[PDB]
């Protein structure tokens, strides 16, 4: 990965103070469920994929990562065996890039939806709606997974890669050009470190892709990831970006892209 490895400034402080947002939204409600949180190394996780973000921005990010897992666990019983249940949790959970909950609905749709809130917040509605579609499809793929009970059709929604890209806009409030997030380059360029995390997370999760090769995969998808990022000084011309377009396009491939791919890498 020949991406420099980088951690927010503020990494040390969203440490010591990620467990009172989960805590206050009832995600954690045990001191030993409190324990297991901070081993997971979630806070340390986002300052890696949000080195540009520090204070509430990196908190955002810390609680992103937080309720990923948090949200992932829920399905490691039995609900994650049938779609039917799976659907039941997420459809609540979803419901929440429609409009407000109702208080009858889990504790983990409440934190999605203060994560959502807080998404949002700021930017523009269509970056809002493209976000939220992102978000759909990530939740239409823990049912596609649960009516399974080249496996990246699924795979390539339910490893959460873009709402992480996506918030890294957020958290360094900007936006790529939206027609440039459209274009073919940048969603060859998306579609690579997706690829290159759920291969990673399937190399450190044999406790599946392997069914070597999958090294070689991760070596081929980045040097063609340098390809595509050399295309975008053509691609910024080709949609006649302004000078404050080419600068969030370049946050983007810096602060969003690249934090994606090499801050899993690092986290591992």
């Amino acid at each position: 990965i020949p991406l420099p490895g980088r951690q927010s400034p503020d990494h040390a402080r969203a440490e010591a103070e990620q467990l009172a947002w989960p805590r206050s939204l009832g995600l954690i409600r045990s001191d030993a469920a409190a324990e297991r949180h901070l081993r997971g190394g979630y806070a340390d996780l986002a300052s890696r994929f949000y080195p540009h973000a520090t204070g509430a921005d990196l908190d955002l990010g810390v609680d992103l990562m937080s309720w990923y897992f948090l949200f992932d666990d829920l399905f490691d019983g039995p609900r994650g065996e049938n779609p039917e249940d799976t659907k039941q949790l997420t459809d609540q959970v979803a419901a929440a890039l429609d409009g407000p909950l109702p208080d009858t609905a889990p504790p983990i749709a409440h934190g999605f939806a203060d994560i959502w809130r807080r998404t949002c917040e700021g930017m523009t509605p269509a970056w809002c709606a493209r976000s939220a579609r992102h978000w759909r499809n990530y939740f239409d793929g823990y049912v596609d997974e649960a009516e399974s009970r080249q496996y990246l059709a699924m795979r390539r929604h339910t490893i959460g890669v873009q709402p992480t890209v996506d918030l890294a806009e957020r958290a360094g409030r900007f936006e790529v050009p939206h027609r440039v997030f459209d274009s073919a380059v940048m969603s060859a360029m998306l579609q690579i470190a997706v690829d290159v995390n759920l291969l990673l997370n399937d190399i450190a999760s044999l406790e599946n892709m392997v069914m070597s090769h999958m090294q070689n995969e991760v070596r081929a998808r980045l040097e063609q990831y340098l390809l595509l990022e050399s295309c975008l000084p053509k691609v910024g011309e080709i949609y006649q970006l302004d000078t404050a377009e080419r600068e969030a396009l370049e946050r983007y491939r810096t602060d969003a892209v690249r934090t994606v791919i090499r801050g899993s890498y690092d986290w591992h």
